[PDB]
């Protein structure tokens, strides 16, 4: 059983980078739309008794990409692939992980069920919005962390990183920032809204680094950055693993005080970089490639939680 | 347990017509998109211990509508609805019902599995592309027929209907046309391609009526109509239950010789009627409403296979 | 994991031919009936961590054979076989693939569900009545084609095959005949009933070849052959992949004008050949053996759709 | 939701008796065989939102009857019956309830799985060979007892019943006989083979009553009766809930010393009574009818374990 | 894929013995309780693509041990183990294998379902209370037998074993004793209660050996031993595969006439041996180790039904 | 370990045919000459832990091709290929298999030694000039036979093959012709030179078929054909497995009386067919492909000695 890497249409550059790091050519697949907008998928090579990895992120036209992924999984499964793994760098509907006093769907659970019923045997993803989403599956889920790469970027790009403060934009992300604050041996601050925001932790004359899983409309991080500049911070950075940047995010970032907005490339960023000078990208394709290769060879994946490969 | 009718965004006029025929107000639901294009659904009323019917056709932005339907089904199911029924007038991915010497998905089966796993207890649909799709489910599926309404339209709109010929555009649909030919006591002709088409059955000086389940790009029916005019037909009609009309269909129909292109309203047609004079619509909302009401009251649904209500 | 081939009682000659082509001895199994007619199965060898293939066709005493197959699958699965494959040359209840305005079962779907619940991981079959039956499963199904062998037989047995006409007995099978007509570069004709039959396509002074998936009572092909002789055909052949020949089929064929009735050996034919001189058999055991060997070795099975091994 | 009773072809007299006791007409169903021996089923009336009971015993052509039952269950389930119950007076493959140092199937578990996957919601049966078969299901199973009726027959037919000895033919059935011995306040004896049999318990000058679940070939009960006459018994009776009587059973009973062989009518007995004078039948249709009516009305079924209705 | 053996807290000595016989070190796992008595499990080594065997018997604090086993199975399954096997020497809730005229659970079936849903692919157990419990699973179950070891113990410890009588304490276990009686070529006796017990079979001046699957409170075997001494037996032994010895069992055995009470070590016995001199233990770790090694290597397990390794 | 097929420059068409039959792309290799005519080889893909097959025949510039093959074998072996197989359809220096009263080399043995020392683990060849060359190796050698294909060609191309005579050109090849004569049930004749030739066996009015391993200069077969026409033969064919056709062979064949000169394609023939009308080619790429696939999968190769795949 050999590795076969197939790309969905969502993020073809990432799939190519992963394939090069694996020393493979991207599997031959045709993924387009019929005239009536139904997703047309044709696997261009035999996947029999192979270990198939399908790379597709929850970005762009999310429902189209999700249906493409499900259809590709189904095609590979009924084509007698030995094992089918969904490599989903940004998990779609991850923020709909609970109901919370609303007659709402748990869309993340529905997506997990659909992936399972399509025939996925394994999920590889990066920085799930809530790690409880792992429990939405009955198949194994490897939730990788961009932190090795975020810490690397911070050390090699922020000269004052030893005196910086890692800041959570909200009470929800505090855990994450504390983890980073522990690995850098720096202070960590929290910010919560009461339209006013309250900040705990000295940030005067120090570089502040907001950290988060995802920036969609960037209202949260822009308000946090305004508050950080109010409290005497020298420069404010924002580091996010998922740069969705939908709606007015680009205009708000352009009007914000960020020195840089660093995001990983779980979502393609070339178009946003054109219209926003201060967006920067951290490659995490090495982490994804190493996770694929370790799942294939039966080596430890959790080794990657703390080690940059 | 009362009837609750909810509309997806795909076909709101049809849902309203069904609700009026049932004497009900469309259930309160908010169905929109978040900024990052994730489907947001909020059920605006309690559906506890109710018999819920969600109307959504496989039309327009098909993957968006399908995800909306699945999310709404899930929301109603975890909101403790007694029973959830998907009313899908045009079934999405119905034409992907087999592999046939290709490493292709069976997308119709995947859609059926997704509907089942979302929590659908029952499916109501009209003129499935292949009735074998009924076997793709383990829940009951009521496949209604537009034929009572097509026959009604033919009798009240084609003055020469007793001397007409019902024509299949291809060998696949012959069964359907024979059924119609049996109910009208008229001749039936077949047309098959060898770029040339061959026609069996006298059509000279007689009105010809092409009959089909769906017109997507209308290449099939336009070629058939050209052949029918070649063979001395007086006028050529086309009657389809599903008027998808994607791609170049409107231009081809405008350049074709059809007297009329009659389609049912399983798919909204107002925009296409603006740009195509010869499109006409047969209301099938009475059949759908009667099917809903009979499933709710435990009356016979198959009664509708031969009776216009 | 090695190949183990087990024979049901339905078609032992075919199982032996397959085993010889694989270079194996048929797995030791006792398959008989208790006094009260319950199916007794005993696997006479260990199948642990083996790739098990059970050969059983839907022929003869169909319900007995189907229960035998399910019981054997269950016995191998709880005996810790690594993988269990059902090799079903003629799929039982394949013609009950839809309801169609009747309160009828979808028996083909029920059979698929029973095979899955017995523990089948994979299905190998030949010329499914409707390829949509593939969607009745969630496990992979390889639907082989007898066409490579039918084309071979036509070329080596009909001297006038370049000027012949391939004829469908009904509108349903037209696809199949067109495929054959494409591979031979000959004309193709259709025949449909209006008790009268209508034929499209010149057949005068030409050899006609009716083609079909199955001959049960042979009313269809006998009526078609009578019509073909009415239309001036020189000789009429019939080629079917499944020769069920139940009821009055043998008498009708004996009284018909067929030059030959060629069937594959998916169903044993020795008894019918005794009472019908014009039945001939095309061996497809090479296709089945190659499919088994390719599924075992992870080679391409679809290679066989166009290549005689 | 109303009661609909449908009969399989196995035991139509029992189904009619049950229908009369319920005050209903047997549901309209056509259950025959196609020419090629495939089971043809057509439900002749709507079963929508009804409580459907299908009566079929594991007797006669067992695999044919079992397939008929599964097909009928499937037809009713996809016809949108509110609930489907299988009334199986004699459960097929019940004696294959374990492996026991053999590479054998657990056929009873396979049958249970097939019934569940066909869509049965509930099982009603009488005197399961092993009550552990109840655990083979995940749906509720009501295992009725013929004992109220056996005790009634014993009291009204054996004048010396107060001085009789209830005898188990083997060590396996002892529980059953003890139950009966407790309800009659009589002695109970056991018989076990060491070709020789050993009997414990005084039987001289006393009427002996062998009791068992089923007589298939009647070797067991005939050997037991020979031993009982050897030990000075006055008359020997045999009472069995299931009179299968396959193979040489009728000849052995005719040559045996039984005063009577009483069986229930879970299996039709008219043909056997023709060739065997000493077979007598205890009607249990009242127990089955009361169980059906109590499951329908939500009354206690276990009330019937001790009360003759 | 390598063997990984993990121990639950129930029987660590047995797990160590098995690990030594396999030439392996027990897998690193932490299995303790949090303060609030929730089971805490941490797998201390990677189990990716490994063949995992978790040893846990149904003994001691049964519900705690069962939950520990389920949690460990789940942890290994979501840690991407290739296969997870539960090695359960004494199966918990095995005696709750049926309802029998009681509104009782079938707890054995519930345990089987829980093991399956936790992710067990395979079960290895010894002397199931009823072999029908095998049918409660859909995964393969290997039910080993202590009989090779019981027969070995009898021959090497009872000098008069050729003239002994094997005795069943009740009618239920007779099968077992007959098996033993067949393998030793000795007489077999039965004992059943009518507070009085009746014994069939000469036992005077002969050594009697009661045989059973399990001794919980030992009322059954103590009453049987009293009866055997009443009937002139010289010495009475008791041999049980599962020595649960709960409640007053130790006091009753101490006051009983047994020469020895031999049990296997499916349940730890050191504490009971302290307070009961006549308890002796037969090691069955060789049978369990050989079964593990044969399932891993794909060799025949049933070979062990008759051969001591 | 996967199959990797690499082509030398000698016979690229054959390598491509083999690769297509295996469903593979020819391995990437650069095989050219430096300016000073040293053979330059570069393996363009990783062959680590792969099963490598290098196809190179002893044809054309024989010493260049042999050195290319040795260099490619060495490159693959020091690149850590798991196994390296030389597929040599025509074995070079095969005719130098002995000394025979001459101070000559045994060049075939030298070639075998060089292949072994380069690192070949296995040899696949067709119709070795002397099968004793197999003993020149210590590695396994599979010597395939073109006979299945020669017999096939004879039956499908020579209408009088049942009355033909198979003729050996010399006493050395008699064995071969007898084999063929046995498989066709025809007469076999020998021809030996005393410049005169003597023929044993009636050939008058019968088609004669000279059979041989190789035609280099074709003096032997041309003299034999002249003698056969002298002895009253009707037509003379020549069938050779290796068509070397060096020196004056083409002119002699053009001036000879052969109806056809059939050779296999172990050596490329396109150039010779241009200048010689009566040369015909029998494809043996199926035999070579099947041998490669069977050696890879561990199936029987000798199965091919008598079976055309």
């Amino acid at each position: 059983p050999n590795i076969k890497i197939f790309s969905g249409s969502s993020h073809q550059d990432l799939s190519q980078k992963i394939a090069d790091r694996l020393g493979l050519e991207l599997g031959k697949v045709v993924t387009k739309k019929f005239s009536n907008q139904e997703t047309c998928v044709e696997i261009g090579e035999s996947v029999r008794g192979e270990d198939v990895y399908i790379v597709q992120s929850g970005c762009g036209e999310i429902n189209d990409n999700l249906m493409e992924l499900l259809i590709m999984i189904n095609a590979c499964k009924i084509a007698s692939a030995s094992r089918v793994t969904a490599v989903i760098p940004c998990f779609p509907y991850a923020r709909q992980d609970k109901k919370d006093k609303s007659r709402a769907p748990i869309s993340a659970k529905l997506v997990a069920n659909m992936l399972s019923v399509a025939g996925a045997d394994h999920i590889i993803t990066m920085d799930l919005h809530a790690s409880q989403i792992q429990g939405f599956f009955d198949i194994p889920v490897d939730n990788l962390y961009a932190e090795p790469a975020v810490l690397k970027w911070i050390r090699e790009n922020i000269s004052e990183w030893r005196n910086c403060t890692i800041v959570s934009p909200d009470a929800g992300g505090a855990k994450r920032v504390t983890s980073i604050a522990d690995r850098l041996n720096v202070d960590f601050a929290l910010i919560h809204k009461e339209d006013r925001m309250v900040l705990v932790g000295d940030v005067k004359d120090r570089v502040a680094i907001l950290v988060d899983d995802m920036a969609d409309t960037c209202g949260t991080i822009c308000h946090a950055a305004d508050k950080l500049l109010s409290a005497g911070a020298t420069r404010v950075y924002a580091i996010l693993t998922h740069g969705i940047f939908s709606g007015p995010a680009i205009s708000r970032i352009n009007n914000a005080c960020f020195e840089a907005v660093v995001v990983t490339n779980t979502i393609p960023q070339e178009d946003k970089m054109k219209h926003c000078s201060k967006i920067q990208v951290i490659d995490i394709s090495m982490i994804l490639a190493e996770a694929i290769r370790r799942t294939h060879n039966g080596e430890s994946v959790s080794y990657l939680f703390s080690h940059v490969p």
